[PDB]
């Protein structure tokens, strides 16, 4: 038996498995439970902590995916099926896997912590894509990942009731952050240096635990990849939240808080993800039933105002967009979209949208982005709709949140790191009208192109070790650059990097023009 | 007796004087009655027409500029003096000019008739830079200018009230083109081929005829050069024309409106020109206390209805707009902005600039408008500053409304020919940053380069002959080509030349990403 695959952490004892990669073998331990099984009467309430075990936990494989709903858009499609679980759905699902050089580090060695995006609905840190081996291998530091609860199980929310708190999705994040504190120095990680990084709706989850005391003690340096907490579709106020379970009771036949949530208890997981996507308040892309909420407890007041008010000095983050952020989302219901043909929209499509685009604003406010988006010289024409419809979801929703959230860091004392990812995958299955689309920056971050049982080119390789380079370089020291140079970004400056098979390009302004109308300009309309 | 400077017209007859051009001699009438002296008991009142004469009048001098406030702002600079007076200030000044070929034309022949700009506070048909004698001998028209009173005594309204109508200075214009019919026969010309052609509220006033119809049947073609009548400054409502008229009467002593009006009546036009600028409601540039007056009369809805709803089948319409339409004003009002430095403003002096251009407009289209000027990459650069501020009142006073008209009219049955004026004049004495300034290609219309006695250039004196063309081409034909071409602007297209020294460029859009700003999403907002 191999003793580097034998590790005891405070709740008992565990065995890895040793995994391979093109450059060297790596210590694996996947499906350590870190909290009690938020079953039955645990369901919606926040986290236990693990009751220690006797005997040996087997962690050699992924344990099961939270429920969540399973995207049924392009039944067989590798674009879609590569984000869908592949493991057995279950409630208990409350497992982290970690991931450490061979042999086992014998001084401490930097930690990234891996929270997975989904759009808060869904996510698994079995995903292919999230595969740690190669970071772990190429960059010698550990590296974590967490299941967190999604959809109505981690983010299903009555504020001020106690069946019903809210967030504690969020909190299952917390307690993994935790259980990194006490546990990692048994894999050699360095608990006092953890870095966090996520996408989309785990850039979202970092930035919220940024933002909020309990979690700041918890990790040092945050990676925020295409998305932000101030987004308009990472937090949701009180009084909708309510609407949003009050009306997934009805709609699965149920009725006083108490008596509401002890009924929903009694169903069926699947019966709550089949009816997920009907509580939300109208025809909407890149909008999600069950969010984080604004209740003053996790966050004391809003991403927005947090951020406006911190003072981030010793803080050290790296933020990030793809190249297209809004294309993929036009294909789930934006009039007009299909990855099967070119997407031309019609200017009547463009107009109807806009309006699935840029959810619950007023007709004066749909009105302005219309302005803003239209080129007055060529209204109609079908490829520059398209693409204006895809500026508009990503610039709303991804670019302009993640430009304010850098901007106000940089400008109240953090270091930022701002990039844009330009490189379309070789590999990629989406059309070629896409761009470079959400989330496939991923792939390149975690080194999946060297898997040599995948088609990726010699120049992709490179690409992605640079990539490794650059996260792993700002996990160890706060800063990207091997010691062409990449700035820090600041309010002025507004200094950010190209990423892709080029060497590194310095750019300034991240969608500048764009981003005045969508952060100055359209909160003063909404509130007049 | 030379008997082609003698004419006979339906008041009675006429004396006129031969003038001397480069190329040859014209015939010219200068100061023609066509309206009875609008005074005493007859100031504020609509004009009436002149009572026939016994005798000859003698109409060979330009008579009195109408009541006006005189600019004062850089006195003795040439750029500013201009435009003031050059004749005496009287309250008696409905004359009008006609310049003919000399010898008169035996086949009946075009006739432009020009409307001078000036805000509707000030201008003279006697200017200088309005000297009709180089196009008629250079393209063989004949050439109509005529006085409207302006200011107070033009466009004071207490709107409903029979002792100031309001708008009595565009019925002055009316008179002028009723004259023309009746009388420009025997003159040579033909009173069924007639443009009016105007400049700032010159071409405001052409727009009105426009829109009005009693005045529809005078003329046949147009030519609005930097201004129409939906501009933000061109016309009032009737509640702020009646403000602005009590205002005026409490700041000279007057207290009833036949009361108010007869008080008024008593004082010296100078009294009422000396506080003129104190009526208007904010401080601001472009702007002008009495304007014409929307009561249902001469306009029947505001120029943005009556655009929207018009049948403009059978008209042929010329527009155009200078490169810098709006830097001429800034240095009238916005805080850092002289004729005699770089006029580098700050991003405070940019923003407190912003509310000047643009007045009576909430905070939140405030905010608008320094969104869609401001560069975000380079917030506080004093000259990007400059330039936009420039655009700003540019745009929202001159540029967009301009091309509202434009595209609305080809809509709408119309032909329509745009330009953008791109030539700076070699004797221009305003500064370098200003660019193409307001009002600086008239003298170009008008052919004045052809004067010996001016410094242009031989390219500019070229240049001056190819647009009096292009402008007379159009008045008689409807099309300023002759057999590059310059297209229609169409509504879809867009399409509009470049005139400066270069030949003929075709370019798409009139600051069209700027115009639906102003002309699409704006009003919305208030
Ligand atoms: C691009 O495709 C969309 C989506 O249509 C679906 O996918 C196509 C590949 C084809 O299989 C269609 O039959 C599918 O319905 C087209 O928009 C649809 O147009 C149909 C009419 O044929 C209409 O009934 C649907 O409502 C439309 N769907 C949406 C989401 O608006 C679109 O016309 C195609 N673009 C082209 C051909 O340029
Ligand atoms: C450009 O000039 C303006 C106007 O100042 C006037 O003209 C100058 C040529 C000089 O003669 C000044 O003394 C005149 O008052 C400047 O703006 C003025 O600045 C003064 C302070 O010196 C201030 O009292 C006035 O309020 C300002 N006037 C306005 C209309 O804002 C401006 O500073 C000059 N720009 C430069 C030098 O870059
Ligand atoms: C079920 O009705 C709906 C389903 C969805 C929407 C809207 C619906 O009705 C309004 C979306 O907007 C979702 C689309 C994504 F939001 C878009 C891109 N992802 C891929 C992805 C997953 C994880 C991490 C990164 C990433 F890029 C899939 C879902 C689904
Ligand atoms: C006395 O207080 C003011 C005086 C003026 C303004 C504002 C004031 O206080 C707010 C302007 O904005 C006016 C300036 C023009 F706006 C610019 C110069 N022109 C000359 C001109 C005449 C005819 C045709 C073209 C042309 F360019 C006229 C006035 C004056």
């Amino acid at each position: 038996e191999d003793a580097e695959l034998l590790v005891t952490v405070r709740g008992g004892r565990l065995r890895g498995i040793r995994l391979k990669t093109p450059g060297g073998p790596v210590s694996a331990f996947l499906g350590i439970p870190f909290a009690e099984p938020p079953m039955g009467p645990r369901r919606f309430l926040p986290p236990e902590p693990k009751q220690p075990w006797s005997g040996v936990v087997d962690a050699t494989t992924f344990q099961s995916v939270c429920y969540q709903y399973v995207d049924t858009l392009y039944p067989g499609f590798e674009g879609t099926e590569m984000w869908n679980p592949n493991r057995e759905l279950s409630e208990d699902c409350l497992y982290l896997n970690v991931w450490t050089p061979y042999p086992r580090p014998t001084s401490p060695t930097p930690v990234l912590v891996w929270i997975y995006g989904g759009g808060f609905y869904s996510g698994a840190s079995s995903l292919d894509v999230y595969d740690g081996r190669f970071l772990v291998q190429a960059e010698r530091t550990v590296l974590v990942s967490m299941n967190y609860r999604v959809g109505a199980f981690g983010f299903l929310a009555l504020p001020g009731s106690r069946e019903a708190p809210g967030n504690v999705g969020l909190l299952d994040q917390r307690l993994a952050l935790q259980w990194v504190q006490e546990n990692v120095a048994a894999f050699g990680g360095d608990p006092t240096s953890v870095t966090l990084f996520g996408e989309s709706a785990g850039a979202a989850s970092v930035g919220m635990h940024l933002l909020s005391p309990p979690s700041r003690g918890l990790f040092h340096r945050a990676v925020l990849q295409s998305g932000a907490p101030n987004g308009p579709w990472a937090t949701v106020g009180m009084g909708e939240a309510r609407r949003r379970a009050t009306q997934l009771a009805h709609l699965v036949g149920c009725p006083n808080d108490t008596e509401l949530v002890a009924c929903l208890r009694t169903r069926p997981a699947q019966v709550l993800v089949n009816h997920e996507w009907h509580v939300l308040p109208q025809e909407s892309v890149f909008r999600f039933s069950f969010v984080p909420v604004v209740d003053g407890d996790f966050l004391s007041d809003t991403p927005e105002a947090l951020i406006n008010a911190g003072d981030f000095h010793g803080l050290q983050v790296l933020v990030g967009v793809v190249k297209d952020e809004g294309s993929y989302f036009l294909v789930y219901g934006a009039p007009g979209f299909s990855k099967d043909n070119e997407s031309l929209i019609s200017r009547a499509e463009f107009l109807a949208g806009v309006r699935v685009g840029v959810p619950q604003v007023s007709d004066l406010a749909a009105e302005a982005v219309v302005l803003h988006y239209t080129d007055w010289l060529h209204p109609e024409d079908p490829a520059r709709l398209r693409e204006a419809l895809s500026d508009v979801v990503g610039d709303h929703n991804v670019v302009c949140p993640v430009a304010q959230l850098a901007g106000r860091l940089a400008a109240q004392g953090a270091r930022v790191y701002a990039y844009v990812f330009e490189h379309r995958a070789s590999t990629l299955s989406w059309p070629l009208w896409m761009g470079v689309p959400h989330g496939y920056e991923i792939e390149f971050i975690f080194g999946i192109p060297l898997d040599p049982s995948r088609n990726y080119t010699a120049e992709e390789k490179i690409f992605a070790q640079r990539l490794m380079r650059y996260w792993a370089n700002f996990a160890r020291t706060g800063d990207p650059n091997e010691p062409p140079q990449w700035p820090p970004y600041t309010a002025g400056a507004q200094q950010y990097v190209s990423l892709d098979l080029r060497p590194l390009e310095v750019r300034r302004g991240l969608r500048a023009q764009a981003c005045a109308f969508w952060n100055r300009f359209l909160p003063k309309l909404l509130s007049a």
